[PDB]
């Protein structure tokens, strides 16, 4: 199974053409980005101002990137959503969904990750259990990573200040 881009008609179908035919909608929020300057380690000195920073990530082979923001202590990042259509059947798309890998956000620079975090697009096929009658939706602050870590250390217990994003998706009929 595959999203196939109809680039006339702006939706992904998912499934035979002339047997899966309903619409959907899944979308992607991201929002109250946390303690991103942990992302640095302290011996990295950043000037003031002059940094560019934003969010990327990949939806149905669609890139995503937010708004820029300039400093790492204070975002102020204004929630950012967005949305594919999708042309399929209840059971195509939950089985398509099943087998994607995880929705992976980065933190970025330019064209560097300084950070990212996995969100199960699989475990949000599980419980999309009444599509008929409610929209499903996959939310949490979800911890972001650095890419590459030296050494190992003392892992950060669920319960200490990290780096985090809020990550929502949803899916519903359209």
């Amino acid at each position: 199974l595959e999203a196939i881009l109809i680039p006339d008609q702006g939706y992904h179908q998912v499934g035979p053409a002339d047997l899966c035919t309903d619409m959907f909608v899944l979308s992607v929020t991201v929002a109250f980005p946390t303690k991103l300057e942990q992302l640095v380690p302290s011996t990295m000195k950043l000037s003031a101002e002059g940094s560019e920073f934003f969010f990327y990530y990949s939806l149905l082979g669609n890139d995503i990137t937010s708004e820029p923001f300039h400093n790492l202590l204070s975002p102020d990042f204004e929630p950012e959503r967005a949305s594919v259509r999708i042309r399929s059947s209840k059971q195509i798309l939950k089985a398509f969904l099943s087998q994607q890998p995880s929705l992976q956000i980065h933190l970025c620079c330019g064209n560097h990750s300084l950070g990212s975090t996995d969100v199960s697009l699989s475990a949000l096929a599980g419980i999309s259990t009444d599509l008929d009658n409610k929209a499903a939706t996959v939310e949490s602050a979800f911890i972001l990573q650095p890419p590459k870590r030296v050494k190992q250390t003392l892992p950060a217990l669920p319960t200490d200040l990290q780096p985090t994003l809020g990550v929502a998706v949803t899916l519903r009929r359209e």
